[PDB]
């Protein structure tokens, strides 16, 4: 009912005996902290300062080659030689939980390893994504298209459009809050044939406050496949805290079951958003859909990042204007 | 004098029996045709329809493994039959001339060719630039520190402080344009121990009007070797238009030579400049400098046109304001 407003707070997850959502509830749902990974990758959490490994997602020998229980208590100087030292300059203690450390790493099967790594507290945060073997040119040629729109409607076409032809999904949205936290499709590129959702408007309850909250402080999330099984992390609680492991800042964290299941109503076998935060509010989502599971590949999340903070202020410019 | 006025028409180059450059007539200067480049990278010209090969720079041999004799009048569909379709497709008839292709190529010595490619008119300008085995993460981590800054000054500084970071430069300046053309150093990041020229301001001639004119078209130049001699352009004219081919949107453009004459009285060895134009009109420069010869390589040199553009949003944003 108001983007300004406070969350609610949240309920215990499930593991911790916390409640089963439904529709009534739906807006305390702590969906910052699944305890689980979606399954094309695995992740590993590692004690900040030096680097053993704590955490590990379920699949973990899939992907790194070894099981999870010999490399639980191993740290990552031994484990990652080569790049715990730039990991740790890269993520210094109070750095923004969203800076990110970013490496590519061989592996036995094809193409290669990415790494993703964020911090949040004393703890770091490892995702690991196969990727086959986008340069930064992509970002560059795309701007050009966006400074030269003539008002914010023209902008938002060109910019959905634009996010269409770089990724190949099926349906790219622009979707604009209003002050009631209703939103709004004010701009869309899709497949020929797919019902057009341009100009529809949906209820404030389609994305609850927490999740706005949590939007406007890590500024891309996903969902690969709208009907995997999410893997959990062993042990499920942070053995620095005893606590719940905050998972918003990694792509990985497994979706809302209710979000899944809003996507499967709608035909949706891939989504992905990305932020567009003016003046420090959440002003709306650049929302993509695919009709089946789609991987995008990391760097190209990161071209989306950040167009969609080019985007955020393009918009504030006009705005002003 | 002003920022607005129009440049003065140029002169006839050199090689079409122009006149000598001096202090008095340097704003006269056709510094975007001087049918020649800058030797760390070889440079050819095709037709836009055809892709036959019409000009190439006497070095060609050294980095295509081929004389310019035999490669000038093949087509780039037999040349480089992998990336001709993708760079028809990526360059049509009409586009802005600052769009490019980019691809790298393999060759026999280390590491790659990058090939950089644009259009201006019905020619086709390419840039072959040797580059060793940076993603748009860099880009990415660079913005949050631009966006965290509470005025222009802060943003200024924490601009040239991460283009220091980025490129290594021994200097890095935020140099703003007043109404008058004159400039002034508003930020700087320099090397431990260098002069600082931090709040010095000089006259609008230091950057000719013609200069500010090109500038606010191809946002990026560089002169890797201030004491390199150029490398001229086989034939000179365009065999299309029997006219000078435009090379403002080259990296490899040869720098004026009053311009080169300028750094080398300043101890400069390498120079590099972006443009921030804000409001389609030209704000100011991130100029960098090092003390010897330096390449930047391609990809960082597009993740800086990229963070130019970044920065002038923000500086709009926040003038706004
Ligand atoms: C064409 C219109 C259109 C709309 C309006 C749309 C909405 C949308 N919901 C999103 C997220 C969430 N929704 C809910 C919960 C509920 N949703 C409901 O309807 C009720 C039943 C409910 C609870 C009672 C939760 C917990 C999340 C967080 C998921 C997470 O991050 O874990 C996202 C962002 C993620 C993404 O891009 O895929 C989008 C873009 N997507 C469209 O295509
Ligand atoms: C610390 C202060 C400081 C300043 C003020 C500074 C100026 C500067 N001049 C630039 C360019 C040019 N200047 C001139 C000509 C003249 N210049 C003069 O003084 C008189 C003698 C003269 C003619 C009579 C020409 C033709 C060009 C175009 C070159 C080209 O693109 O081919 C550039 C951009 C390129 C770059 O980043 O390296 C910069 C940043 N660079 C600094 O570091
Ligand atoms: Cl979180
Ligand atoms: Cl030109």
């Amino acid at each position: 009912g108001s983007m300004s407003r406070d969350p609610l707070p949240f309920f215990p997850p499930l593991y911790l005996g916390g409640p089963e959502i439904t529709t009534e509830n739906c807006e305390r749902e702590p969906i910052h902290i699944p305890g689980s990974i979606q399954p094309h990758g695995a992740l590993l959490t590692a004690d900040g300062h030096s680097g053993e490994v704590l955490q590990m997602s379920l699949n973990a020998a899939t992907f790194l080659g070894q099981e999870p229980t010999v490399l639980r208590g191993q740290t990552l100087a031994a484990l990652l030689p080569e790049q715990w030292p730039a990991l740790q300059a890269a993520l210094p203690p109070g750095c923004p939980d969203a800076l990110q450390y970013r490496a590519t790493l061989d592996w036995p099967a094809a193409g290669h390893l990415s790494l993703t790594v964020h911090r949040v507290g004393e703890l770091l945060i490892l995702e690991f994504e196969p990727t086959e073997a986008t340069g930064p040119h992509a970002l560059r040629n795309a701007m050009f298209a966006l400074e030269s729109a003539p008002n914010l409607r023209a902008l938002a076409e060109v910019a959905t459009q634009t996010v269409r032809e770089l990724t190949g999904f099926d349906r790219v949205m622009l979707y604009k809050f209003a002050p009631d936290a209703t939103g709004e499709v004010i701009a869309e590129a899709r497949r020929e044939g797919l019902h057009a959702f341009l100009g529809h408007r949906f209820p404030a309850s389609d994305i609850p406050a927490q999740a706005r909250a949590l939007y406007t402080r890590h500024l891309l999330r996903l969902t690969a496949d709208t009907r995997a099984a999410a893997v959990p992390l062993d042990p499920v609680l942070n053995p620095q805290t005893n606590a719940p492991t905050p998972l918003g800042g990694a792509v990985l964290r497994a979706t809302s079951p209710m979000h899944m299941q809003y996507l499967r109503n709608m035909g949706v076998g891939s989504s992905l958003s990305v932020s567009v935060v003016v003046g420090g509010q959440l002003w709306g989502l650049i929302a993509c859909h695919h009709q089946t599971p789609y991987v995008l590949p990391p760097d190209l999340r990161t071209t989306l990042e950040s167009l969609g903070r080019l985007l955020s202020l393009q918009v504030q410019v006009k705005e002003a204007h």
